[PDB]
């Protein structure tokens, strides 16, 4: 069996904008339970404090928004079924943990598609990636289990092309990047696989560029940040690989700066939070690394809040949620525990 | 009502502003940045017809524009791309007995839905039956009478809402009742007497906020007091005297942002001082000689785009090129006329 390298840390949590402009945060408790935190108002002036949405489960949570305003959390189960719970009304009561079956090997991952159904990916009992949607926008109940084959070894990553079809990553057998993308949105078909080569050791991380290109952010077995892009929308072409250095000890994170710039994130050989970002959207030109220090036990994730500033997640060495985030746009924010005490149950 | 903006304006789904406005020949004609950069634009190009109303531009969810205007018989038609970015369908109809401009919006599932005055003066509206797809709904009333051109958005919870001013000149709205729920709201009055369309806006905290020209000539607003809110506050007046229809974006930092043509024929704005104050800025001219109202759109380096037809008749342009700048006027050309059916 080819050799596939240790991926990379993962974030310690799932971090989901809510309708109603504030920051959800969803993590794994030591008693293996879903639990949240959240800003208590979109000016994050304070927030709401940790409370248990229960459970016991194996993987990391994935937070998604519904097109109809209520979150709704995916995670694997201790029967290694998917299981999911929402929000019954926005920002609401919860729904508690409902079964959607199947036999999972990696973190589910979660994106909506052009007709407002969402539809959750995840590596199935055979290592092939496998898929399940709702039937109905933003509703109960959910398709049975489908494979879309391969063998893949990473967590798969989701998007949506410009042209609104979806488009799955994962590491194959062979450790290259592989993708394959809906024929047309929702159309019921699939194109089958795409080899991008590359070496990865960590899962990829997809961000669709302010003009419509997927960019995909990986580590490779130099531990060095690697990305490779679309060289235009829904493109039958990608571009080469290119390194942007550096020696990472987690899964990238990536988000459009205010002025739609990529910014990625990532934990250093050091334990400290570095940063890397495009000086423009078009020519290529990448700054040098910035370290925004502190000491991490897990990868960052990241949103933009409702300032339309980065703010960044991270685990402690004290095993509490920190946050550092832009204030304006020429500074960062102090290092803040949010507290709690979370675990890693990333499934891979 | 107060004078209407020139274009529709809209992004594409390859991060490039289109807009969509009526040559002297009654065709729409339409411009375009070549890049997302927005460095420098096509030229005009005419997708013909011969129109009775301002165009409405929307993209729909598989990242492909569609125009949507009143024709010659009154009727609605649309023209959209057959693949993103690529060549036009042409004209086709969608029949009804229309008496305003077309306003377009997306529901929660990927249909676009569209709003106009319909012949009896009530609002009538149609719909994708399938996501981004053909074809169409027949026409349905959801009744009244209004007498200015509709302004549609979607609440945080994913219910569509109409606004428009009733024969009182006050402003009315009705809702879904649910997501594409297939049943509507009653019809309910915010009162005020207002001299311009309802222009909406939707706060990151996801609170619907409406501006409109009042009887003063004052900018005027009121808004939700929480997302999907049974409660609206009262009127409040921005002040000012001003000879346009606002048009509303969010900044960068999600501050609303309002700019209208003044009585010096001059592009003014007014701002959000912050998201939680109902603190607003003093009126800041940004001058121009104008023949129209303002269309604006977030461009895909993030910052504010503002179109004017100017006393030439030419479409102008004027956009932040930063944190701390404005562009140059530049003139777009063309001859645009106001083809605004009300
Ligand atoms: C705030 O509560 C603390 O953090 C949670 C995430 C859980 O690990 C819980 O057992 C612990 O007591
Ligand atoms: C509430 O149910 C508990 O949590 C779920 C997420 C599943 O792991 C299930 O097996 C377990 O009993
Ligand atoms: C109904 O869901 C649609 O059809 C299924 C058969 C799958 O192809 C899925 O990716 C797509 O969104
Ligand atoms: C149709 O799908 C498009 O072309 C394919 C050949 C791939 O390059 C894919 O990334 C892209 O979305
Ligand atoms: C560029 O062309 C000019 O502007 C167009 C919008 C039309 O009004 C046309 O008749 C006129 O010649
Ligand atoms: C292309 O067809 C022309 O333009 C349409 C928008 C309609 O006004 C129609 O009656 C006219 O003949
Ligand atoms: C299918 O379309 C849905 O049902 C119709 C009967 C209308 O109520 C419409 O607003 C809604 O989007
Ligand atoms: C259910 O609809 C909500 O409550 C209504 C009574 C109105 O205030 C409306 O603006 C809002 O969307």
């Amino acid at each position: 069996e080819i050799e596939n390298p240790t991926i990379a840390a993962s974030g310690i949590v799932s971090v989901a904008n809510t309708s109603d402009g504030r920051i959800e945060v969803f993590g794994v408790g030591g008693d293996n339970a879903v639990w949240r935190n959240g800003q208590t108002t979109h000016t994050g002036a304070s927030w709401t404090g940790w409370s248990s949405l229960g459970g016991s489960v194996t993987s990391k949570p994935a937070a998604y928004l519904n097109s109809d305003g209520r979150l709704e959390v995916f995670v694997r189960g201790s029967d290694n079924a998917l299981w999911h719970n929402w929000q019954t009304t926005p920002n609401a009561s919860w729904s508690g943990w409902q079964s959607l079956g199947g036999a999972l090997t990696s973190n589910p991952a979660v994106y909506i598609n052009a007709d407002g159904r969402l539809e959750v990916f995840a590596r199935g009992l055979d290592n092939t990636l496998w898929h399940i949607w709702q039937t109905a926008p933003h509703s109960n109940p959910w398709s049975s289990w489908y494979s879309l084959g391969h063998v893949i070894t990473s967590n798969p990553a989701v998007h949506i092309n410009a042209d609104g079809r979806l488009e799955v990553f994962a590491r194959g057998a062979d450790n290259a990047l592989w993708h394959i993308w809906q024929t047309a949105p929702h159309s019921g078909y699939w194109s089958g696989w795409h080899s991008l080569g590359g070496v990865l050791s960590s899962d990829p991380v997809v961000a669709r560029t302010v003009d419509g290109r997927l960019e995909v952010f990986v580590r490779a077995v130099d531990n060095a940040l690697w990305h490779i892009w679309q060289t235009a929308p829904n493109s039958s072409q990608w571009s080469n690989w290119a390194s942007l250095g550096g020696t990472i000890t987690s899964a990238p994170a990536v988000i459009k700066y205010f002025d739609n710039r990529l910014v990625v994130f990532a934990r250093a050989i050091d334990n400290a939070l570095w940063h890397i970002w495009q000086n423009d959207t078009h020519s290529g030109s990448w700054s040098n690394w910035g370290s925004l220090g502190g000491g991490l036990s897990s990868g960052p994730d990241v949103v933009e809040n409702a300032n339309g500033y980065i703010e960044v997640f991270v685990r402690a060495t004290d095993n509490a949620l920190w946050n550092i985030k832009r204030t304006s746009p020429s500074s960062w924010s102090s290092w803040a525990s949010l507290g709690g005490t979370l675990i890693d149950a990333s499934a891979i």
